[PDB]
C-alpha cells in the first residue's frame, strides 16, 4: 500500500513527500496542491522532531491532539506520513490538514463590523468549547493561528503546543479561561483596528492592562498567588477601570459587556468559552444543540518522561494506526 515519494528543495531544507501532493509554496508549512482530491492542501515539515527530549514529546503531542480533534472550527487531521519504510530510519514527520486562505491578522490588516465580529468571535469559543471539553488550553491563541477562508468559516490552529507575543496572554500566566483573555484581545482589535495591548516589554505590558482593567481590588490583591507579583502591583499607582463604553466608541453595547466579561484578572470569575456562547451578543448565531464538547482524550502520556527513542517509536506507532477521514 505504501506510495512513491518525491523530492525538493525548500527555503533550504528537503521534503520527502508522496507523489500524490504537487506544486508546494512555502505558507515550515507547505501550500501543496492534492492530486487524489484536486484541492489546495496545507503540508507541515516537522522541525527536528526527534533531535530533543522535549521536541520529541512536543512531536507525539501534536501527533495525539490532531489525531482527535473532528469540530469545523478546529483544524482536522487529513494525512500523517513518514519517508521512512522502517522504525529504524524514521526521522521525519509529515502532517497533513486542509488550507486556509488567511489568518485573522491580515484580515484587519480595514476595520471589522458587527456582525463579522460576532460571527469570527462566536467560532473562536466555539472551538475552544470543544478544546476545552477534551480537557486542552491553547494558551497562545493570537490572530496568526485563527485561520479563515472566503466564506468566514474558522479554524483553530496550533492549540496545546506553545509553551510582540504576550499582547494576547492573561497577566497570571504572563485554568482554561486563559484563552478567553486572547479571545476578548482579539474581539478588541476586530472592533477598533488596533491592538488593544501592544506593549513592549514584560513591565510595560501589565502596566496598560492595569491602565484598562484597573489595579487589582483589595480582595483579588489577597487573592494573587505570587509575592514579587503582589510587590510589582503595590510598586504601581493606583489607576482606575476604564469605562469601556468610552474606550470602544460605537460598539454593540453587548460586545462592550461581552469584553468587559472577558477582560477581568479575576480568573475564577472569568467568562468560560460555553458560557460566552450563551451571552446576548451571540443570539443569533448560538444554537445549544450544535456546539458540540469532545470524545474524551486519553493524554495520560504526559505525566511521563521519557527518552527521544522512546517517544519517536511512539510517534511511529501513531502514523501507523492512521485511517484518513472521508
Ligand atoms: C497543533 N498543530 C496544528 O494546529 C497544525 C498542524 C499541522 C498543520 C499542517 C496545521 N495547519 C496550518 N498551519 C499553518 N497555517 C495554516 C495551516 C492551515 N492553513 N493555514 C493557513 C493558510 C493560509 C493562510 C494562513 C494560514 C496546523
Amino acid at each position: 500500500e505504501r506510495p512513491t515519494f518525491y523530492r525538493q528543495e525548500l527555503n533550504k531544507t528537503i521534503w520527502e513527500v508522496p507523489e500524490r501532493y504537487q506544486n508546494l509554496s512555502p505558507v515550515s508549512v507547505c501550500a501543496a496542491f492534492d492530486t487524489k482530491t484536486g484541492l489546495r492542501v496545507a503540508v507541515k515539515k516537522l522541525s527536528r522532531p526527534f533531535q530533543s527530549i522535549i521536541h520529541a514529546k512536543r512531536t507525539y503531542r501534536e501527533l495525539r491532539l490532531l489525531k482527535h480533534m473532528k469540530h469545523e472550527n478546529v483544524i482536522g487531521l487529513l494525512d500523517v506520513f513518514t519517508p521512512a519504510r522502517s522504525l529504524e530510519e524514521f526521522n521525519d514527520v509529515y502532517l497533513v490538514t486542509h488550507l486556509m486562505g488567511a489568518d485573522l491578522n491580515n484580515i484587519v490588516k480595514q476595520k471589522l463590523t458587527d456582525d463579522h465580529v460576532q460571527f469570527l468571535i462566536y467560532q473562536i469559543l466555539r472551538g475552544l468549547k470543544y478544546i476545552h471539553s477534551a480537557d486542552i488550553i491553547h494558551r497562545d491563541l493570537k490572530p496568526s493561528n485563527l485561520a479563515v477562508n472566503e466564506d468566514c468559516e474558522l479554524k483553530i490552529l496550533d492549540f496545546g503546543l506553545a509553551r510582540a507575543t504576550r499582547w494576547y496572554r492573561a497577566p497570571e500566566i504572563m485554568n482554561q479561561t486563559v484563552d478567553i483573555w486572547s479571545v476578548g484581545c482579539i474581539m478588541a482589535e476586530l472592533l477598533t483596528g488596533r491592538t488593544l495591548f501592544p506593549g513592549t516589554d514584560h513591565i510595560d505590558q501589565l502596566k496598560l492592562i492595569l491602565r484598562l482593567v484597573g489595579t487589582p481590588g483589595a480582595e483579588l490583591l489577597k487573592k494573587i498567588s505570587s509575592e514579587s507579583a503582589r510587590n510589582y502591583i503595590q510598586s504601581l499607582t493606583q489607576m482606575p477601570k476604564m469605562n469601556f463604553a468610552n474606550v470602544f466608541i460605537g460598539a454593540n453595547p453587548l460586545a462592550v459587556d461581552l469584553l468587559e466579561k472577558m477582560l477581568v484578572l479575576d480568573s475564577d470569575k472569568r467568562i468560560t468559552a460555553a458560557q460566552a456562547l450563551a451571552h446576548a451578543y451571540f443570539a443569533q448565531y448560538h444554537d445549544p444543540d450544535d456546539e458540540p464538547v469532545a470524545d474524551p482524550y486519553d493524554q495520560s502520556f504526559e505525566s511521563r518522561d521519557l527518552l527521544i527513542d522512546e517517544w519517536k517509536s511512539l510517534t511511529y506507532d501513531e502514523v501507523i494506526s492512521f485511517v484518513p477521514p472521508p
